[PDB]
RNA sequence: UCUCUCU
RNA sequence: CUCUCUCUCUC
RNA sequence: CUCUCUCUCUC
RNA sequence: UCUCUCUCUCUCUCUCUC
RNA sequence: UCUCUCUCUCUCUCUCUC
RNA sequence: UCUCUCU
């Protein structure tokens, strides 16, 4: 049990290796000094040349159909360097299959996917951290206020089942809603040999949906919206109806801290094994990596670095739609909501004045860390039943309702509304735990919070 | 019938006595006090170098493979000495065969097996009362809510069919998963000689699950399993239905008092012939014995020593799954939850820092004594799932078992007048894991 | 039908999957014994083979040859007689294997699994063999049966290890001979039909008492089965009871499946050629195992003054289970004449151990048929009702004195007395020609004795 | 075929076991009557040893022993003449024993289990010898049949404790006198075939008559033995038919079955040489006495003017039950021409206790045979049709055709050697 | 000269 | 019937 | 309901 | 000669470049 | 992408009283 | 790891 976990440490070691390493080639390739290779622009200029390289799809569909003014085997990205004291953007252009050579010789002459994913999943947190989808949530049909559900909106298909297990019950279920809005326009859909591959692809995401869910009856709900031959509005209205449950019937999403490809560089060259230490997304290796790394960034004039910090470190934790108190309570500074944010996106756009742009140190520091989560709560485990030790005459108890449901009307909408209805925004899930001091590297002594205060806010996006 | 019942009494007296005299030789030759003697931690080391000694298999394994840095011939652990006042942790190693032999001396040239089994029985309620095994429960594909029938899930397989009565249908059902698990990996897993030994195997663990259970259905279900040749997945569904089954038509579980072996040792030191006045694991002999034994053990800063000592008691009388309204009944303190008691386990890891630790004395003594049952209660075509299925919707939680049964009173050895607990004020919680 | 054809194309993919086990275990033993094309060829080689195999896989018996084992011979290791042909002579050199390497060869032939559908088909192959070529007419005294129904005898040699797919095969008189031993067993032995064992027994009683009621046709005759079935301590009562309905299959004959199982030389040469049966399917009472033995050339053993001919009728008849079937029909479909039992100028295939293995030389045998039939599983030899579909006045007929009439001996001698030896059967059911893959077209036959143990 | 292979290695192995029982016992009672190897391998101490097991085991015999005891001798008690050779001469000791001792060495010999096979495979050894060495035409005479029928009297002497076994060896003469037994109590005893006794003794004489019936071999005298069987009150008419049939076996031979138990000297020789018979495995009928006799050794006590060679021609014959054979096929499998009975210088095997064991020398006995032939259950090949039947058949005509006689050297049977053949008759 | 409803 | 039966008796 | 039951593999 | 109350780590691979 | 009125002209079976 | 057409 114990050489499992420490083999699944060493292959995500090995995968932050790859990245850190094929950071610190670019760097040499690009001549970048030390304080533009900890630029977070930098590396998200160099994340997305990689990105671009091993996107076979659309790097095949621009062989076929090439873009305007562009040679589709070449990427590039803004590269910002330092001039007696001013910055300045360039557009430099590399070969992907350049590219695609220096991943394969930074990960052993292997096209290690895991990082790509991983880059991936960085890149989908600070989206999900820095911009709304409201625009794509209504014309889907959907409330603009699931944005909580919405985490993972921006990753694209090639992530996967790594990837899947990270966007959330708002975006798979925006997905189904496009293949069923799909369907109902045009009846060729869901015929012919690509209607039976995207019947495959709905049932596929309607499975890891349904995986998703905690309770029996929206599992059951997903199960008949998936058994439909031909979907249509009322699987729509049935799916909007899950996506709406799902705010306080939560589910069961994954949180991994992946942190930008800047760090990962910096400790790699500093000398940080991670094949022999091992590292974990979900427990005190990123904050540990974060609490002993300086990355820079681009200030536009009238802005507030404290707010830039705040958001490139919830991008990084992806606790963009977590509770605003146990977010401040872990990080120490109060985090602001989206709206008191005095600053914009983290990426500079082409048209901007490089000239009044200034550079600024980035506070990715907690004071506590704490476990990522899949679970979504409890929604209303444990000891079910009792096995007698003493021969006293006493009643025998058992939860005669949960053993007798996995043992077991129709319309399971009535019953999830019951389920909601009965619950409070005031019970306590994952109880038992709490936050570690960053010393504190087994997780033994864990802190409760106690919120119990005057009120602050508790959405990001409110 | 009398004459049978008396040598039982003096053979599991005998093993006890066995174990006590190990303990006085071993503190004799550790030199410690009767203060660190009697302490619990020391205690649990002494007996895992016990069982240590006498694991022939795996120090088989360990002179052909040896371990990073150790003597593969040595055993060891944690003894905790005080000095002015401060408790401080040392790392002694003892020869294996040195260990063996005094044992044996202790049994008297007899490598007496019934009392290694009797503190792997105590090592294993210890764990069961303490820490909870939902990570392996989810990965062999059961319930994280059965932990009511994993009762001695970490008794090894050196303990046969001694340490085979104490553990649940839960852990038989979690071996036997296992089996069929590896047998759906790998088909050469049942072919060749190993394939017979672990058909026989199978065929006896098989056997052990069917006298587990109580009623006909149940029993011809297991037996259902049992005869398959290539068991596959569905038999390994059909044992987790066995399992969830039995959280209402429970099974047969034997359940014993095995203490730890300082209040053994002190019980020998102190005079107490085991041999001539008799000893039972399921009777008044082990609330006797810890009615006037005196336990020290270690108290982490900040933690309850209330909540330790229950737990203590809970793991030494086996009642970790038990009704919290009975236990609390006869502790006549009430047996707090899992989740509210301020405490870690009882033993101390090698990090930790042995300069704020302290001692505590543990209070395992109780208002009432009861008799350990074996029972799980009463019960009341070819496919009998549906039968077993209508036996469950039939019951109610609401129903009395072992009728006419009470808890006696410390002074009424031959529990002649029970007494029947009237639960019927307000509710407490009934689940230690809940 | 339009169903069952989905049902009909899974039953060949399932033989011809049993089919390719065989040819490709035989192949790789072929390898391992180091046996060349003629000797691979060999009808006794592959028997050696495939009764390595059966013993392999017998684990009662090898269970009792470990706890009480025999003299000189260990029970984990078996083998036979491997006939090599060095300088043009013929040598039989012993060859010795253990049980867990033929089985492991076994096994990943079939690609790990166990398939004893195939060690049951060799075993019927055995059975076919044993049934053309020897007569037991002992066991029959033996067991107090009138030595006359040879013609039931169909799988008297098959192991009770071969359940259902042996049992279809095997016919009323071998049925009724393991029936007669129960009884006689029971009659000896007081403790029988008593205990936990007894309990056994009864249920194995009953279980071959079903399955030969399945198999007779005529009413009279299953109830005559059941009365038998139902007796707690069976005696001479039903002793003479089951004499008689063997006696009565003669003339009123049960159903007993036919099927053609070849020599494991056959199959592998033929996946050794590249054919694939699981991917074409296969059949043993269709024309499949008909165009292999077309295509298919082996090599037997043949003793110094023996007809290499009749040796060859003698492995045709065993090949397609035509020991107790008519000689005109045999030698109509073969092409020439097949010749009685009595007229064969051969001893048995298999070779014993104290004969010279220096006068006999190899021949060629000649398993080719003109003609090629469909195996019956079937013996020798209308509307009562009506159901409305238009809303009419009328009276709904039906046929009530034969409706109601469904719900011994006297009645079982009445009926083979109506029947005569000129009855035609299977009326307008022919022979096709090899060239005709779909039996199209049958050719009816026109047809001086039909008894092959007469 | 090719699954009785099976069955008959598992009969093989059960026979076994009964020698090995045999031997056993025999090498305890060797030791527990301190016998040397000179004596134990004398003739007579084998048949001592014999007689006190099977009287040993004799339940009713001793019970009524038990109920109305004999003049000076307990019925508890069993023995026999037991021959020491001590300086040179003979001497003969009566030895008692108990017969629960006996019973109790004999079990243990035989792994706790009665082992009632072996107790008949000496009861068939010592009827062999008794048919080669006596004739018993009184019996014969005294029921009424004809003395010339001494060829059917094979067995005539086993006890009815031989059951199935026994009546599988024993002759139609042998199965007709014990019907015409029968027939003769009920004709003198009208409460005969009445009464409950009446019953048991119907069914016993049912059951006789089946195995009688299966004796023969041609359906005519199936039927008429079906016949007599049908009477439920059999008077002088089933007398008659029951001596028309024996008449008749003369010419249409039944199948009696004939197996060669040897000495249980001889098992105990072999044993104690190491030889597992329950590993190699045995046979009555095969390969496996000739081969176990041709490497014994057995000695023999001889009266003064008697040949050694006639004694052993006679104890080669009882092994071999070929009492009542061809004499020229006897001749011919020994090596040595078989003398017959009127013309053998030599009296019975056992010595009488009037005898003056004095003048008595031992001898080697030559149970060795140049040949080995495979012992038959079978034959060759109303009362109108039994009569025509007879009638047709000719003392020429060929029977087992094919099949001969083989070397010791081949133990599979493989080649058979025919013999082409004045004398033919033992008793004549 | 003993004790017990209900593996 | 070239081997394929025998666990005993009107006990 | 106590007791001997002994362990497929160190796990 | 080890540690732990209370599944969330990991391979899952992509209907279409979107 | 077959054929047939009217008793099996094709529909196996995943081995044994282990 | 045996042998046999046909009491
Ligand atoms: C079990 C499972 O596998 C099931 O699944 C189901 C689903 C899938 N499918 C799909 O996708 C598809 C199909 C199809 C078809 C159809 C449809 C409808 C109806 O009704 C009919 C049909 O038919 C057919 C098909 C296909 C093929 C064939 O052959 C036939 C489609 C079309 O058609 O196009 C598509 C898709
Ligand atoms: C009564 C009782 O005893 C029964 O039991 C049964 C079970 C046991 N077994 C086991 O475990 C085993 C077996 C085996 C075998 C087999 C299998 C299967 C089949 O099919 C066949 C067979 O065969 C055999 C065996 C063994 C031995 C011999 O000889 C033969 C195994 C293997 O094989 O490996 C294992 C186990
Ligand atoms: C065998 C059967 O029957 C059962 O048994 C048991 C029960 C009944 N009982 C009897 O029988 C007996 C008993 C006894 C006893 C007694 C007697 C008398 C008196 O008084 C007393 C007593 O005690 C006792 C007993 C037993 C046991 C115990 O524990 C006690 C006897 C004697 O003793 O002897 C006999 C018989
Ligand atoms: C299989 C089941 O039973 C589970 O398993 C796991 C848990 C329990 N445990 C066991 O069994 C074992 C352990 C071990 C170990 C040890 C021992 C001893 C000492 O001292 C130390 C140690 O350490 C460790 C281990 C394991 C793992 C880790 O990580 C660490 C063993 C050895 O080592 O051999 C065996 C068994």
């Amino acid at each position: 049990e114990r050489q499992n976990a420490t083999e699944i440490r060493a292959s995500v070691g090995k995968m932050i290796d790859g990245i850190g390493r094929f950071y610190i080639q670019m760097c040499t390739e690009l001549k970048l000094s030390d304080y533009e290779g900890r630029l977070i622009q930098n590396s998200l200029t160099i994340e997305r040349m990689v990105l671009s390289a091993f996107d076979e799809r659309r790097n095949k569909y621009l062989e076929e159909h090439p873009s305007a003014g562009k040679d589709p085997k070449k990427t590039g990205g803004p590269i910002y360097r330092r001039v007696d004291g001013k910055w300045r953007r360039e557009l430099i252009l590399y070969d992907k299959e350049e590219i695609r050579r220096i991943w394969r010789q930074a990960n052993n002459g292997d096209d290690a996917t895991a990082g790509l994913t991983h880059m991936m999943i960085w890149h989908s947190n600070l989206n999900d951290a820095t911009y709304q989808r409201t625009r794509a949530l209504v014309r889907t049909g959907m409330d603009p206020r699931m944005c909580s559900l919405m985490q993972g909106s921006t990753l694209p298909r090639r992530s996967g089942a790594a990837g899947a297990a990270v966007k959330g019950v708002g975006t798979m279920v925006m997905e189904l809603i496009r293949m069923i809005k799909r369907g109902i326009n045009d009846r060729n859909f869901w015929r012919g040999e690509n209607g039976r591959r995207t019947r495959i692809a709905y049932e596929r995401m309607c499975n890891i949906l349904k995986g998703k869910f905690q309770t029996a009856a929206q599992r059951t709900m997903v199960d008949q919206v998936r058994e439909s031959r031909n979907p249509g509005n009322a699987e729509f209205e049935d799916l909007i109806f899950l996506a709406r449950s799902a705010l306080i019937l939560r589910g069961s999403v994954a949180h991994k801290s992946c942190l930008p490809a800047c760090v990962y560089g910096s400790a790699v060259a500093s000398g940080y094994d991670f094949e022999r230490e091992g590292y974990s997304l979900v427990g005190i290796d990123p904050f540990r990596l974060l609490q002993n790394s300086q990355v820079y960034s681009l200030i536009r004039p009238n802005e507030n670095p404290a707010h830039k910090s705040q958001l490139v470190w919830m991008a990084c934790h992806s606790a963009a739609f977590e509770d605003l108190r146990v977010s401040s309570f872990i990080r120490g500074t109060k985090v602001v909501p989206r709206g008191k944010l005095s600053t914009r996106g983290v990426q500079i756009a082409s048209n901007e004045n490089m000239e009044t742009m200034e550079s600024s140190t980035l506070e990715l520091r907690s004071r506590y860390w704490a476990i990522r989560t899949r679970s979504g709560g409890n929604t209303n485990s444990g000891q079910i039943s009792i096995q007698p030790t003493f021969s006293v005459q006493r009643n025998l108890p058992f939860d005669r309702p949960t053993i007798m449901a996995a043992f077991t009307t129709s319309d399971m909408r009535t019953e999830i509304i019951r389920l909601m209805e009965s619950a409070r925004p005031e019970d306590v899930s994952f109880q038992g735990r709490g936050v570690f001091e960053l010393s504190d590297e087994k997780a033994t002594s864990p802190i409760v919070p106690s919120f119990d205060m005057s009120n602050e806010g508790s959405y990001f996006f409110g």
